[PDB]
């Protein structure tokens, strides 16, 4: 049978990390040595074979910044198992005590990182659908990688998907850019105040948020044109990994550090 099946006993739940109506993620162990996340399935609330379709998925893709299947257990009760990211998803990390030391040079990089993982998801002709700091993993050293907890996200949504049903890689792209506000506001909610009903009346009307304090006008320049009303006129991931890479010698040569960022 498959080469991802792993024996039962070969995995250990150790810490129980959230829950959903279709089951748990724990930290654990892999073979006594690989430390691990893992996600169950609640036998009797969800199809096996529409559970494993992720894992399907899964095994067809491979790159360094998305997180990487390592296992599966696909007799119910099924598992799992991926590699472990020691600081948790990057929203936590942003809003957490880690979150008052990171400045711009660290948070670019993130966004770099985030961009590159995006890029090979561009390149293999796949959608995320729900890419934001929340979905992003932060292991040792800052590194960062996508993922998909399965975890509407209107405020993270472009606009042609979330009224129309238009999720493309370029709808992708818009999250990107809302994600660049989180980065660069260590985490909070984007359109703060505003609730999902006036977002999609303001941004249809053509609002969008302002430059965050501290952030170069050059880098919510790039939040706009991820914001760009036409789905075709949104950069790729290439280009926003390759700005995004260059930054600090390309756009914002003359960047010192300030207060927050
Ligand atoms: C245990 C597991 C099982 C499945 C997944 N799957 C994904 O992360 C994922 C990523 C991309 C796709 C591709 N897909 C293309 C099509 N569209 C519509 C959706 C995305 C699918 C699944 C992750 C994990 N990992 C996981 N889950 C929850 C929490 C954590 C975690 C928490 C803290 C420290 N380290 C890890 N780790």
């Amino acid at each position: 049978k498959d080469a991802w099946e792993i024996p039962r006993e070969s995995l250990r739940l150790e810490v129980k990390l959230g829950q959903g109506c279709f089951g748990e993620v724990w930290m654990g162990t892999w073979n006594g040595t690989t430390r691990v996340a893992i996600k169950t399935l609640k036998p009797g609330t969800m199809s096996p074979e529409a559970f494993l379709q992720e894992a399907q998925v899964m095994k067809k893709i491979r790159h360094e910044k998305l997180v990487q299947l390592y296992a599966v257990v696909s007799e119910e009760p099924i598992y799992i198992v991926t590699e472990y990211m020691s600081k948790g998803s990057l929203l936590d990390f942003l809003k957490g005590e880690m979150g008052k030391y990171l400045r711009l040079p660290q948070l670019v990089d993130m966004a770099a990182q985030i961009a590159s993982g995006m890029a090979y998801v561009e390149r293999m002709n796949y959608v995320h659908r729900d890419l934001r700091a929340a979905n992003i993993l932060v292991g040792e050293n800052l590194v960062c990688k996508v993922a998909d907890f399965g975890l509407f996200p209107i405020k993270w949504t472009a606009p042609e998907a979330a009224l129309y049903g238009r999720f493309t890689i370029k709808s992708d792209v818009w999250s990107f850019g809302i994600l660049l506000t989180e980065l660069t506001t260590k985490g909070r909610v984007p359109y703060p105040g505003m609730v999902n009903r006036e977002v999609l009346d303001q941004v249809e009307r053509g609002y969008r948020m302002p430059c965050p304090p501290e952030c170069p006008e050059s880098l919510h320049d790039l939040m706009c044109q991820c914001w760009r009303k036409d789905p075709e006129e949104r950069p790729t991931f290439e280009y926003l990994q390759a700005f995004l890479e260059d930054y600090f010698t390309s756009t914002e040569p003359q960047y010192q550090p300030g207060e927050n960022l």
